[PDB]
């Protein structure tokens, strides 16, 4: 049941919450589960900041050069995934990952042949804008609509082949699930907490910090 | 450009903070709460209905001579004054109005019917979280809300009533920390980090 994690970190991840970078909170969230034996971080050539983090001397961390696109970084991480049968792909900028959700995602390997992702149901109103304009086209129906979160958990070889194939066919890949979907698979949706935010807007840092503080508080 | 706001409240400190965030802007002279806060000279109370749309219409009958109306969620007390200002600016140029909104950050999936499995990816480009306030010309909001409701439209926010009748409100990019605070125990904390 060894698992290897891959973090596509090639470029917010170096912003800090408390006295750890967001990348470090994300990485340590992964290491909470004992089955996660290694974390491969894909970093961009020339990125010198990584080497300065204490995480850079962690015996369970592997560092490799990623590419310009997500799928390329992930493929680069997978070459260093050793003999792990299952791989976890997790966003560098998702520091609020909860151990309970990780644990429940990792159960997919006992029974799943495809794997699956953490996800959050859409529960508030969403709009689709007119193309080219900041005006509303229509309101989206939330029934069966999910936010794709990370981690995304898949058999190693299958992920590998689907991503290689999607890229080789010019497929339009965003997340890892999209590569499986393109090769005809239907990954499972594992409901996770909606506060597993990707820090992408400047105000998201304070939001992430609010969510971690509230959670620490609640646990008691 | 005097503005009347409507808050459908059909947890008292959360409503209170949301209300005073609206009242903070000079153009916002009054708030109508559709249902001690009620003893504020700037706060009006009316009967809210069973649906949000009906409470908002009920607020409209209390809005006086207001030419433009702000509709705000009672559970969004982390509204920032710069976002409110950029929204109110629509009255200078818009015939339709618009809403506060934030771009969606994640890849999006549509689940297979009947299963917790992905059918397909939904393109997140051009997809927005609809926030509040929602800001519209008085008569237009009134007329679209009334008509959509009588026609059995599925109304979510106010913009959706305009949508039903064929209008396309503007998307005004706001802060993504303008979150829903629904547990009272979270308010001080949300306010300390996001206010």
């Amino acid at each position: 049941l060894d698992v290897c994690a891959v973090v596509p970190a090639a470029g917010k991840q170096y912003l800090s919450i408390g006295n750890q970078t967001i990348l470090e909170h994300s990485v340590h969230a992964l290491l909470a589960h004992p089955r996660v034996k290694r974390v491969v971080i894909a970093i961009s050539p020339g990125d010198s900041r990584f080497a300065q983090l204490p995480l850079a001397n962690h015996p369970q961390i592997t560092v490799v050069d990623g590419g310009d696109e997500r799928a390329d970084s992930v493929l680069a991480g997978l070459k260093a995934a050793g003999d792990a049968q299952w791989v976890l792909v997790h966003d560098a900028a998702r520091p609020c990952l909860h151990q309970d959700d990780l644990a429940r995602l990792l159960a997919l390997s006992e029974t799943s042949r495809t794997g699956g992702i953490l996800a959050a149901p859409v529960r508030d109103t969403m709009k689709r804008a007119e193309p080219g304009k900041n005006a509303i086209a229509h309101t989206v129906d939330r029934n069966g609509l999910w936010h794709a979160l990370t981690p995304q958990f898949f058999p190693r070889e299958l992920l590998h082949d689907c991503l290689t194939r999607a890229l080789n066919e010019g497929a339009t890949i965003t997340d890892e699930a999209s590569a499986l979907e393109y090769c005809g698979f239907h990954p499972q949706l594992v409901e996770g907490r909606a506060d597993n935010i990707k820090v992408t807007r400047p105000e998201d840092l304070a939001l992430a910090e609010f969510y971690l503080t509230r959670t620490i508080h609640q646990e008691n």
